[PDB]
C-alpha cells in the first residue's frame, strides 16, 4: 500500500530477495535504470538514471518512500523530492562489506521484513567468507598482483578510468589484484598518457561499455593501448556493470567471478 521507489540497483536486488517488493505494507512501484536484477526489477517503470535524476521523473510515480544510494543525484533532485513530503532513506556507498550489510539490514527495516533480512545477512556473511578464502588461496596469474585498469564508459560517449574511492578499485583489490590507476580519487578521462602511466596487465570493463563501443577490437584500437601490456596481449575482461560495481547481495559471487576471470585472462 505505501508506494516505494528504489534508486540504485543493489537496493532493488535486496528489496526483491527479501520478498519486500509486493507486501501488504509496501509496494515497489518504480526504479532507476540501474535496477536490472532480478527480472521483476526490469519490469518496473523507470524514473531515469541514478546519477542524473529529475525530480519530475521520480514524482510522476507518486512515491511515499524512496530508498536511495548515497551516489544518487544530482543533489537538487533529491532535495526536491524530500521537499515534496516524500521520505528518502539513504544508504552509504563506502564500497566495502559493511556497506552491503547496511543495505541488507536497512532495506529490511525500511520495508518491515526484518526477519528475512537477518536470514539473508547470515547467508551473505557465509558466502563472503567462502569468497575471501577462495581469493586468499591464489593470486590471479600465479605471480605478483596484476595491474588492472577499469574503463567506465557505459553509453560509449566518453571513456573514463577508475582511481581510488570507487567501487571498481575496491573490487579489483577484493579480487587479489591492484588498481593500475593510482594517485587520484574517482574518475578521469581516458587518455593516451593515462594508459601509458598506468601500464595495465589487464583491462576491465562492463559488458555494456564493451558492447557500446562495438566489442573487444574497438576497445583495443583506442589510441594508447598498444603501449601497454594489456594491449599487446589483448587481455580484456568484462562483467555486467551492476553485478561488478553495485555492492549488493551478490558481492561474494562477483568477487569470485572477477578473481576467476582475471586468472583465465592471464594464463
Ligand atoms: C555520462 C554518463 C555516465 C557516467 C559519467 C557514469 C558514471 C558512473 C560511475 C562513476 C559509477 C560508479 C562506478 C564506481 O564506483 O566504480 C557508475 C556506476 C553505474 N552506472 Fe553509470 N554513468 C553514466 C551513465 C550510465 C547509464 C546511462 C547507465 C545505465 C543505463 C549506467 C549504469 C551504471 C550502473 C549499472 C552502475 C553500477 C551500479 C549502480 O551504480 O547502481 N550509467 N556510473
Amino acid at each position: 500500500s505505501k508506494r516505494v521507489i528504489v534508486i540504485g540497483g543493489a537496493l532493488a536486488e535486496t528489496a526483491f530477495a527479501l520478498g519486500g517488493a509486493e507486501t501488504p505494507r509496501y509496494r515497489l512501484v518504480g526504479a532507476d535504470t540501474t535496477c536490472t536484477y532480478p527480472d521483476a526489477a526490469k519490469r518496473l517503470p523507470k524514473v531515469g538514471y541514478q546519477r542524473a535524476l529529475s525530480a519530475e521523473g521520480l514524482l510522476s510515480l507518486r512515491p511515499d518512500l524512496v530508498l536511495a544510494s548515497a551516489e544518487a543525484g544530482p543533489p537538487t533532485a533529491i532535495a526536491q523530492v524530500k521537499g515534496a513530503g516524500v521520505t528518502v532513506t539513504t544508504f552509504d556507498e563506502r564500497h566495502d562489506v559493511e556497506s552491503v550489510r547496511a543495505k541488507i539490514t536497512g532495506v529490511a527495516q525500511a520495508l518491515d521484513v526484518r526477519d528475512a533480512g537477518a536470514a539473508l545477512l547470515q547467508r551473505f556473511d557465509r558466502d563472503w567468507q567462502a569468497a575471501r578464502d577462495a581469493v586468499a588461496a591464489r593470486v590471479p596469474g600465479g605471480a605478483q598482483p596484476p595491474r588492472v585498469l577499469f574503463v567506465l564508459n557505459h553509453t560509449g560517449t566518453q571513456a573514463l578510468v577508475a582511481g581510488q574511492r570507487t567501487a571498481a578499485d575496491a573490487m579489483i583489490r577484493y579480487a587479489g589484484a591492484r588498481n593500475a590507476m593510482q594517485g587520484f580519487d574517482h574518475y578521469k578521462p581516458l587518455t593516451t598518457e593515462a594508459l601509458a602511466a598506468a601500464a595495465p596487465d589487464v583491462v576491465l570493463i562492463s559488458d555494456e561499455g564493451l558492447a557500446a563501443v562495438g566489442g573487444h577490437a574497438a576497445l583495443l584500437a583506442t589510441p594508447g593501448f598498444g603501449a601497454t601490456p594489456a594491449g599487446r596481449a589483448r587481455r580484456v575482461v568484462s562483467l555486467d556493470a551492476l553485478f561488478l560495481l553495485g555492492f549488493g547481495p551478490r558481492l561474494p559471487l562477483a568477487v569470485t567471478t572477477l578473481h576467476r576471470r582475471l586468472s583465465d585472462a592471464l594464463a
